[PDB]
């Protein structure tokens, strides 16, 4: 495939995707004078860059398939201890620290599979800085017995805003009535493909990547 | 900080004057040439190794950079936390494309050198480097005021080296040799991020993963 | 069973089984001038009273049959923080404590599953006191992929007396020539049957249940 | 404490002087006897808890007993961590007997009273107490120069009551109840062991474990 030497032109140079970009700044901005309320966060690429311990989990128990994401013993590790080897995103730091100043309840709300014990709540807490009052333990949602969905979660606890990437993240907010907020997973995860961020109309965060 | 700072079509379309190549393009300009000694950083230029950086800092130095003096620290970055470092993209297509023309790869890192090392076996192992290609990592470490690699990349006669880091270019500098850049990624925890090109050396394009 | 009132006679209540049994000071004396030597203890029922952690296990992963015991969540759970539940014995505190005033090298043997961690040598150290340079990490035995036996073990580091409450403790040390003495397994552990205690012609130490 | 102190026969055949009983003994007494209220004591009496209490000292006051006064550590120990605690094989038998028997089941402990307990679910499980025949666990608390459990006894109206410690016996003295005793497990962490029989109460065999 590509040509060795492709060039280019000035309308390629100079050419945008037609996406509403915001920052965290005008966000907060959006959200003037609005009492305290609850907002919720996916975790992967959203907050934490985890695919530290995805990648040491593909390697280990499925190093020649993708049944690690269904391996029990794998989630014990990713939810009890691989995540002080996640890289928290300073996009993340930005919008909780701007939840927080709002007096906002935040939810963490994540498609991983539950163990009983995990460490992913005080990980978040201490790494962003989240006091006790604005702090919910990590909501693990998903379809099993016993399980709500994430937008079921996110109508329990009437969160008014959901940050992710991915684009389940966003249709779960929009079933739901909430505002759904995209963050830019980064181009080194091992979660691939990239999301197309945008491609609901909706808002995306400036430089989140990282 | 404006909160609607805007932008303009000079801005959009604006250019850093840096001498971008492609993985394509630096096979094509060594065409005919026979087997030479290839080197690699290893640090954000073939993994991601932030995860056990960022980990070792919380560890062992939460409020300094005292770790990375460690040898504590260095015993255990070097000997496991790898399982957890993510290889580059751009590091696999340059090592496949150097093996694939029969040159030796060297890897010549800024990590302090421990009494074991299992960091050669997870590059051979996650690269695919047959073992006719491959060498055990030259740890050179990091002394203020010198660069630790030029030597090394003297020892070992290497005519290109890889690395995202100004001390990988100007080793290159030193010696001669050819020295290419890589892109540190916006998420490493080894900020700030250096400024590729800043000697008008190559810079590989999309090399952040 | 039995008869709703038994009774019983004085011959029977004074009867002894024949067994070498032996004090803590009585091991102590019979080294006494010997320079310092490799020991080991096995752990399970020998220095900690596990069950608490296996019982856990077999209600949790296997009411209804054995499998707790190959079932690798389980043995992860085991291997990695649920020895905090443990009860130390005091034979072994006192049994650790009278090697390292001879010098002696400690080992801990055991048969449990392994797992690329364990928290269990720390545990024991922290324990038991030992410092370290008495310690040495634990020792995975068995018959999987990679390991050696225990009595393989046993001859690879020297061990000149080896501790431990089942049956295969006492033959695996001599197999190797080493001084196999047995500690008793409490009657509430929940591995069952109880060893017969003795039945090598063994030393087996005294009041060692707890 | 001589190296070799021996011993002699006497000592060999002593005994102390204890009404001992066992289950069925107990059962045949019962024989006849309209369905009525029996407690249990739960801490070495049904439940091998020590696990719980050993972590939480561990946790809560590694130096002293003050863990038994923090009310941190009684969440912990009734809303979860009674999943270490292990089954007597004596409460197994007594309590299938009084079910069989038509009795209620109560369950009167030292433990503090917590904003939610687990333990009655714990206890309903492990002895396979039918719901007709169950009670919610009552936590009676521990406060020095008091017997906490002696009006509980009477409030409930129970005839029959077990426990492994003094305060259980003497409660069941205090209204006129029958107390039994249940021998506290030597690997218990709760000593020392209390004197089973210091109040001439039947005491049952084999009740260890
Ligand atoms: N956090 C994650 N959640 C779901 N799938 C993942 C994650 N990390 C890696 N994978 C998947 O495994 C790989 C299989 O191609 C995909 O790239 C995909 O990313
Ligand atoms: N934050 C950091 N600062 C310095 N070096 C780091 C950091 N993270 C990873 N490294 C790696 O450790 C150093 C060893 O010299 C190399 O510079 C390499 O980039
Ligand atoms: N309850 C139990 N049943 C069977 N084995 C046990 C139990 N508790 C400890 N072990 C033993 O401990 C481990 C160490 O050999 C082995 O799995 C062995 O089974
Ligand atoms: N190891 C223990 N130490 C003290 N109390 C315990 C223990 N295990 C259970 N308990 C219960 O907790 C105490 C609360 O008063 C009672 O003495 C009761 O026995
Ligand atoms: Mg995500
Ligand atoms: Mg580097
Ligand atoms: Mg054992
Ligand atoms: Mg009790």
């Amino acid at each position: 495939p590509s040509p060795l030497n492709p060039g280019t032109n000035v309308a390629r140079l100079a050419e945008q995707a037609p996406i509403h970009w915001v920052s965290v700044a005008q966000i907060e901005n959006s959200l003037a004078g609005r009492p305290p309320m609850a907002v919720g966060f996916d975790i992967d690429d959203t907050v934490l860059f985890s695919s530290p311990g995805f990648w040491r989990g593909k390697k280990t128990f499925s190093p020649e398939s993708e049944d690690y994401l269904k391996n029990p013993v794998f989630w014990e590790k990713m939810n009890n201890g691989w995540d002080e080897f996640s890289i928290p995103k300073e996009v993340a730091r930005q919008l909780i620290d701007m939840h927080v100043r709002r007096g906002d309840a935040i939810f963490f709300v994540t498609g991983r599979s539950p163990t009983k014990t995990e460490t992913v709540s005080k990980t978040l807490a201490d790494n962003f800085h989240i006091p006790a009052t604005n702090m919910n333990p990590v909501i693990f949602a998903g379809d099993k017995p016993g399980q709500n969905t994430k937008s079921q979660w996110l109508q329990d606890k009437n969160i008014r805003i959901f940050y992710g990437d991915s684009d389940n993240d966003i249709t779960a907010a929009r079933d739901v009535g909430a505002r759904g907020i995209r963050i830019l997973r980064a181009s080194n995860s091992t979660y691939k493909p990239l999301p197309q961020a945008g491609a609901f109309g909706e808002e995306v965060i400036v430089n989140s990547e990282y």
